[PDB]
């Protein structure tokens, strides 16, 4: 499609991340009002979800049971909210700075951006030992995703680029993207299709698996992008963070 539609949220003060579950349900970390909304297909009524003690989340994800996670910025912590429950959970990492982008695995292992300290963090599931990815010369990543492979894909926020990193290897390399100004949000989908929020150039761009080629996604009137999700239909999800929207668009 070339036809944008926006998603009927309200009250977003500059939203950050989005995540997209299986049933189509949009989860969105709205930064400024230091809470996380999702919105069920088809309904125009959104609802908080009962996270609590958040200071301006920075990203989402959910996973096939549909527990969400999130990146509580400004407390230096990630927390995780099944299906049904009101009570949080919060994973024990140590030692972050300000963590933005949060991604969970086929096998329920979260990665975590660490923003302030340069570098990306894992912690498998039930786990209380974080791994620190063999990542090298990153500057304040900021979104982070993981394929069906387990190949973590990183948006190096301060040099304008995204790396990728295969399970067990130690040695990144720098995806075929070309002028790129401080990205931010990374996606990939189930074909292997890497999508990236260009912040600095208004615009989303994405790059098919062992393609040299980046293509610009035909959204309008964006300013700086923040987070992109796909779904299994290939409907490529964005928060328009300077206009205080999230917007859709079909494959
Ligand atoms: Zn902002
Ligand atoms: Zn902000
Ligand atoms: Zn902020
Ligand atoms: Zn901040
Ligand atoms: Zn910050
Ligand atoms: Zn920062
Ligand atoms: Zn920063
Ligand atoms: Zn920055
Ligand atoms: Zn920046
Ligand atoms: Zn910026
Ligand atoms: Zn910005
Ligand atoms: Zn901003």
């Amino acid at each position: 499609s070339n036809t944008q539609t926006v998603l009927p949220f309200t009250g977003l003060n500059t939203p950050s991340g989005v995540a997209v579950d299986s049933a189509g349900t949009v989860y969105v970390t709205d930064h400024g009002n230091n809470r996380v909304v999702k919105l069920a297909a088809g309904s125009n009524t959104q609802t908080v979800l009962p996270f609590t003690g958040l200071n301006t989340p920075s990203g989402v994800a959910v996973d096939s049971a549909g527990t969400v996670y999130v990146t509580d910025h400004g407390n230096n912590r990630v927390v995780k909210l099944a299906a049904g429950s009101n009570t949080q959970t919060v994973l024990p990492f140590t030692g972050l700075n300000t963590p933005s982008g949060v991604a969970v695995d086929s096998a329920g292992t979260v990665y975590v951006t660490d923003h302030g300290n340069n570098r990306v963090v894992k912690l498998a599931a039930g786990s209380n030992t974080q791994t620190v990815l063999p990542f090298t010369g990153l500057n304040t990543p900021s979104g982070v995703a993981v394929d069906s492979a387990g190949t973590v894909y990183v948006t190096d926020h301060g040099n304008n680029r995204v790396v990728k990193l295969a399970a067990g290897s130690n040695t990144q390399t720098v995806l075929p993207f070309t002028g790129l100004n401080t990205p931010s949000g990374v996606a990939v989908d189930s074909a292997g299709t890497v999508y990236v929020t260009d912040h600095g150039n208004n615009r989303v761009v994405k790059l098919a698996a062992g393609s040299n080629t980046q293509t610009v996604l035909p959204f309008t009137g964006l300013n700086t992008p923040s987070g992109v999700a796909v779904d299994s239909a290939g409907t490529v999800y964005v928060t328009d963070h300077g206009n205080n929207r999230v917007v859709k668009l079909a494959a």
